[PDB]
């Protein structure tokens, strides 16, 4: 079971559907889903979804501060990146391109989710808000010739943050990426 907080944006079906395309058992959920409730879905992994607004992720850094009760793999897609960031301490702020398009990254570790990947991918995503500072504790996963953190992960925990969407069949290797995380919170 994977499950999936809606923190509002316009491409969080894509994520389940990819998911159930993959043979995955996912759920989305309202992102003010209370802990115990989230705790007695059994989670195998949890995303946390793009969405407009840092002042709406409802429960999602509740889940990180109880970490601890989960001890499952996480990954924040877009917003979710963010917030994600600025919870462990690292900053966010405007980037430099707010319209969506298909961006060239480079994958400078492939670690976990990137496995078996090539190195140079064309994502969809948008810079409005971006990564500023990365925060301690984390590594850097990939990056873009505007934006030097496209994707991380925290260096002792399986926690992961993408700045662009996966889920978007725009994305190369979208699909496998999502593969990949699924396949983490399978094994352990």
């Amino acid at each position: 079971m994977i499950v999936i907080m809606d923190n509002g944006g316009q491409y969080v079906h894509r994520i389940w559907r990819t998911l159930r395309y993959l043979g995955v058992e996912t759920k989305i959920i309202p992102n003010t889903t209370p802990l115990e409730e989230i705790k007695a879905m059994n989670p195998k992994g949890i995303i946390f979804s793009g969405g407009p607004s840092l002042e709406n992720t409802g429960n999602c850094e509740k889940v990180l501060e109880h970490y601890d009760e989960f001890n499952v793999p996480i990954l924040g897609i877009c917003l979710g990146h963010q917030l994600i960031a600025k919870f462990f301490g690292g900053k966010v702020g405007r980037g430099e391109k707010a319209e969506y398009s298909l961006v060239e990254i480079e994958i400078i570790d492939e670690d976990e989710i990137f496995k078996g990947l090539p190195k140079r991918l064309k994502v969809w995503e948008s810079h409005m808000d971006e990564v500023k500072e990365l925060p301690p504790k984390f590594k850097i996963l990939a990056r873009s010739e505007t934006c030097p953190i496209e994707a991380m992960k925290h260096e002792e925990l399986p926690i992961y943050g993408v700045q662009f969407h996966p889920e978007v069949a725009h994305t190369e290797k979208g699909e496998e990426i999502l593969r990949n995380f699924a396949k983490l919170c399978g094994e352990l």
